[PDB]
DNA sequence: GACCACGGCCACA
DNA sequence: ACTGTGGCCGTGGTC
């Protein structure tokens, strides 16, 4: 099984290593033939001569194109004549790929940019993390004396715990009395005892909550302050720290460092991301808070330490727990993209769809198309007509079914041959035209998107079956992350053809694929009124909830099945509606946002303040019981009064502060905000006391009794003291309880009046 | 000062 | 930095 992939350079010449683990055995495979190159297409096949010959600077040293070799790949659909050029050394590249484009005979140069150790894995056609190799995992985690204002690890590591299936331990130097904490001398023996550790058990993989950007770093600083050699490396090396944009990414050689952090907020959806918020979050069970005020005084005083230990340790504990769970789908990302575990776990969504699309493109000799440059990039700033979405008939309804499309872009991408390849090819037999956009795809060859969706789409079938069969209850999750996985791949590759920076941009292909699905749902939604006489209560992009005005639960449903086999018969090839489940009644407030109850009682809610992260709870709450006495037994009544014992709770202060924190994240640098919301205006005033805002942090704040702006009277939760303060009742009774109800007992003749 | 468009955030597909 | 569609609120201009 293929962990990871990088090169040493040996006098000179590129060697690449390939971490391997197999028959419980690590090895390191070296590499010493693959030769660095990119592309250049030239005016004449003459001029090669003149190419052959640039050169350029380095380090004191000349750079040379090695060797050259004529190449025909597809570019464009049609078979171009390209030349490659050999290279010596991959950081030769960056140092003369400039002086080449700038010779008149060359137009321009292609694939210069893709890294040495990931070009390995996509031409010797290798991919990670494949096969039944069981990987040894070992999380750990810290603690640290923290003092406002001292500079980062300008105080010591105070204890160091890890975790794994033998359980979790903790290493201090102070005398703690625990089963499960070792005592030493000094910091030092303390950092050189974890050393000891993890060489000892020889973990694959390091998982860490946020290590990327503290943990590894201050084991850095102590360890250079302190004087030791941080060898986590299986090659002896120190943790390699590399720039994962603003902030960074810690690799560790020979191993896979899997910090959880990057990898949650990317899955789920929380107001916060803390380890205590997400563990309990995934786990159902909570986790203790021990802050950093507590263990700084716990320790220059020596009391209470021991509740600092228990910390420790259950911070170790529930990292490796979570661990085990979110590393096997981030393996089967590492197999469907291609890439390193260590990669694709902090990859964005646009780079994994390149590289995915970079290796189709290697398997079908397709020459990459460029990134845009400033001018194309410009361009590329336009915007396309996408899905409809009707305006939903505001109210309750009654025994509803959901109708909706099978993987509706890609299935058109499929169906139509959509892709830049096949946009307006010249002497083509077999086309299909547009909706609106009038934009011709020729179907004599199969295009080079709609070829990889295909398989995708394919394969994504096979998985929803082959499931089916097995019993392990690993192989059914692990295929079905598979499953889900595919899909949101193919929906990306969509995205990608939309992209401003993406390589394979067609406005053309996009705006073709939306246009085509207006067509195709609102022509099912034509023929479903029409020839069987439903009604459509609410549409968006893919599917529609629809009824029989009146009727009877079977009625519909047989209805709705008779129709699906009316219009799966008049759909396209590759295109299919599907019956996606029956509900016994359903509240639509407005698009986007609407609330269902199946036959069994499980309420579906999409897009209302309940999901909204950035509503307070007693709003959330208060909505969903609003909701439940509505769709649960509809009364009406009940969920009326409702509102009124939450309002008379909070005029009487008698609702947990907790409940009423909303949480916003900042999503830039502050001086870059160009209207200061409540949430901004607090996270200014904490940078005037110089704390860590950067983008991505969420700012928690309460609203205090008061009058003026919101963010006048706003202040952080961590700062609320109930003895001292009185949150703003009025705010939110009428500015978050009462409005969240409102639109949906609106329908019902109640107001606002009627709910104080 | 009452009225209103609009950053700005997060959600749906 | 995958796409487009969309609801919602505090906040400042505006006559
Ligand atoms: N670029 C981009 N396009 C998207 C995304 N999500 C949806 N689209 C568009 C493109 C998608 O083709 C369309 C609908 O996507 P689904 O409803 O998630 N497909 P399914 O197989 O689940 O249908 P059914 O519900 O019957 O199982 O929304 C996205 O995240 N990114
Ligand atoms: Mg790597
Ligand atoms: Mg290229
Ligand atoms: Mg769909
Ligand atoms: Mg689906
Ligand atoms: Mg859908
Ligand atoms: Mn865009």
């Amino acid at each position: 099984m293929i962990l990871d992939t990088d090169y040493i350079t040996e006098d000179g010449k590129p060697v690449i290593r390939i971490f391997k683990k197999e028959n419980g055995e690590f090895k390191i495979e070296y590499d010493r033939t693959f030769e660095p190159y990119f592309y250049a297409l030239l005016k004449d096949d003459s001029a090669i001569e003149e190419v052959k010959k640039i050169t350029a600077e380095r380090h004191g040293t000349v750079v040379t194109v090695k060797r050259v070799e004529k190449v025909q790949k597809k570019f464009l659909g049609r078979p171009v004549e390209v030349w490659k050029l050999y290279f010596t050394h991959p950081q030769d590249q960056p140092a003369i790929r400039d002086k080449i484009r700038e010779h008149p005979a060359v137009i321009d140069i292609y694939e210069y940019d893709t890294p040495f150790a990931k070009r390995y894995l996509i031409d010797k056609g290798l991919v990670p993390m494949e096969g039944d190799e069981e990987l040894k995992m070992l999380a750990f985690a810290i603690a640290t004396l923290y003092h406002e204002g001292e500079e980062f690890a300008e105080g010591p590591i105070l204890m160091i715990s890890y975790a794994d299936e033998e359980g979790a331990r903790v290493i201090t130097w102070k005398n703690v009395d625990l089963p499960y904490v070792d005592v030493v001398s000094t910091e030092r023996e303390m950092i050189k005892r974890f050393l000891r550790v993890v060489k000892e058990k020889d973990p694959d993989v390091l998982i860490t909550y946020n290590g990327d950007n503290f943990d590894f770093a201050y084991l850095k600083k102590r360890c250079e302050k302190l004087g030791i050699n941080f060898a986590l490396g299986r090659d002896g090396s120190e943790p390699k720290i590399q720039r994962m944009g603003d902030r960074f990414a810690v690799e560790v050689k020979g191993r896979i460092h899997f910090d959880l952090y990057p990898v949650i907020r990317r899955t789920i959806n929380l107001p916060t991301y803390t380890l205590e918020a997400v563990y309990e979050a995934v786990f159902g069970q909570p986790k203790e808070k021990v802050y950093a005020e507590e263990i700084t005084t716990a320790w220059e005083t020596g009391e209470n330490l021991e509740r600092v230990a228990r910390y420790s340790m259950e911070d170790a504990k529930v990292t490796y727990e979570l661990g085990k769970e979110f590393l096997p789908m981030e393996a089967q990302l590492s197999r469907l993209i291609g890439q390193s575990l260590w990669d694709v776990s902090r990859s964005s969504t646009g780079n994994l769809v390149e590289w995915f699309l970079l290796r189709k493109a290697y398997e079908r000799n397709e020459l990459a198309p460029n990134k845009p440059d400033e001018k194309e990039l410009a361009r590329r700033r336009q915007k396309y007509e996408g899905g409809y979405v009707k305006e939903p008939e505001r109210g309750l309804w009654e025994n509803i079914v959901y109708l909706d499309f099978r993987s509706l872009y890609p299935s058109i991408i499929i169906t139509h041959n959509v892709s830049p390849d096949t946009l307006n090819r010249e002497g083509c037999g077999e086309y299909d035209v547009a909706p609106q956009v009038g934009h011709r795809f020729c179907k004599d060859l199969p295009g080079f998107i709609p070829s990889l969706l295909g398989d995708l789409l394919e394969e994504r079938q096979k998985i929803k079956k082959k499931m089916k069969a097995t019993i392990d209850p690993i192989e059914r999750k692990l295929l079905d992350y598979r499953q889900r996985l595919i899909k949101i791949l193919a929906n990306s590759v969509y995205g990608h053809m939309g992209f401003e920076n993406a390589r394979w941009y067609c406005k053309e292909c996009a705006e073709s694929v939306t246009a085509w699905g207006r067509e195709y749902l609102t022509m099912t939604i034509k023929e479903i009124e029409e020839k069987y006489g439903f009604k459509v209560i609410y549409s968006d992009t893919d599917g529609f909830f629809a009824t029989i005005p009146g009727a009877d639960a079977e009625t519909v449903k047989k209805k709705a099945m008779e129709f699906l086999k009316y219009i799966n018969a008049k759909l396209p090839g590759a295109l299919e509606l599907e019956y996606e489940g029956f509900y016994k009644r359903g509240f639509f407030v407005t698009k986007k946002k609407y609330a269902v109850i199946d036959e069994e009682g499980k309420i579906t809610t999409r897009g209302l303040e309940i999901v909204r992260r950035d509503w307070s709870e007693i709003a959330k709450e208060t909505q969903a019981r609003v909701l439940e006495a509505l769709l649960k037994d509809g009364d009406v009544e009940k969920a009326v009064r409702i509102v009124k014992e939450v309002t008379e709770k909070l005029s009487k202060y008698e609702v947990p502060p907790e409940k009423l924190v909303i949480h916003k994240q900042i999503t830039r640098d502050l001086k870059d905000y160009k209207a200061t919301g409540p949430h901004v205006a607090v996270a200014k005033r904490l940078a005037a006391r110089g704390v860590k805002i950067r983008p991505g942090t969420v700012i928690s704040y309460i609203v205090l009794k008061g009058s003026g702006r919101i963010g006048d009277r706003a202040i952080p939760f961590d700062e609320f003291d109930p003895t001292k303060h009185r949150y703003d009742a009025e705010y939110y009774i009428e500015k978050q309880v009462l409005p969240a109800v409102e639109r949906i007992l609106r329908a019902f003749g109640y107001r606002k009046e009627d709910l104080r």
